[PDB]
């Protein structure tokens, strides 16, 4: 079988699962990294396509391709359209976390087909018997996204978080950031206290954060304001088969309710 990789995880699945029994897709990262940059050990390089997000995202690896040729990747993220960045560097640049609307985990789901077939249709069928399935569920968890997160009004919706990664989730529907994306570190008071502030203008009420690992920033603004500093959120990467966020879609699913779960 055809083997392929992936840049991180957060598509690792999303990927295999729509390639299923069929071929063998691995990231090059495990549960728990940062996907935006670091870990890049010799380990790699041979599968036959690599597929990636793109957007500056995972662009760790855009001069890691000079070690090699062909192997034609893909990305994937080109549907299309960015909400762009706010602050800090990047500054204006596109936001890359895009699959965290999934009306746009569409869009891959259907643009990752597309690199399947044109490498071996010997079973170009499969795909787009898989892809099709995926694509429904993709579908069908929109509607369980937007119909819970729809009960929270008035505006009490914004969802709190360190990577400010959600910028489409909050696109798609009804926020708040201590860093706009990764680099560098956490913005010394001046940042922090701007999340504090707004904590307390609004004024609440609990906040989140992805994984880890800057504890230390969204710490301290639960204990400085009135918070209770909720469960992590998933993005970046997927967790564990006993933590919860095993695969995608249960990703989605999860972090919708613990985001409501956060309003009184």
């Amino acid at each position: 079988k055809k083997k392929v990789l992936t840049t991180f995880t957060v598509l690792a699945d999303m990927v295999q699962n729509v390639a299923g029994d069929k071929l063998v897709v691995e990231s090059i990262t495990r549960i728990g990294a940062e996907i935006h940059g670091y870990e890049p050990t010799p380990s790699d390089q041979d599968a036959d396509l690599i597929l990636y997000n793109g957007m500056n995202l995972e662009a760790w690896f855009e001069q890691f391709l000079g070690n090699v040729k062909d192997v034609p990747s893909v990305v994937l993220t080109e549907g299309i359209e960015p909400i762009p960045i706010a602050d800090g560097p990047y500054t204006d640049k596109p936001n890359p976390h895009a699959w965290m609307s999934p009306r746009n985990a569409l869009v891959y789901v259907e643009n990752i087909r597309q690199a399947f077939v044109e490498l071996d249709p010997d079973n170009a069928k499969y795909y787009n018997a898989n892809a099709a399935v995926y694509s429904e569920q993709l579908k069908a968890i929109d509607r369980q996204l937007g119909a819970d997160l729809e009960q929270v009004p008035a505006n009490q919706r914004f969802l709190v978080s360190c990577e400010g990664a959600f910028s489409y989730l909050a696109r798609d529907y009804g926020e708040i950031y201590m860093w706009p994306i990764n680099a560098e570190q956490q913005f010394t008071p001046k940042q922090v206290q701007t999340v504090i502030e707004e904590v307390k203008t609004n004024n609440v009420p609990t906040i989140f954060c992805e994984s880890t690992v800057s504890d230390k920033g969204q710490k301290q603004v639960a204990q400085a304001t009135g918070a209770r500093f909720g469960g992590n959120l998933y993005v970046d990467s997927l967790s564990t088969e006993e933590g919860p966020v095993p695969t995608f879609l249960d990703l989605l699913e999860y972090d919708a309710r613990v985001i409501t779960n956060g309003l009184l």
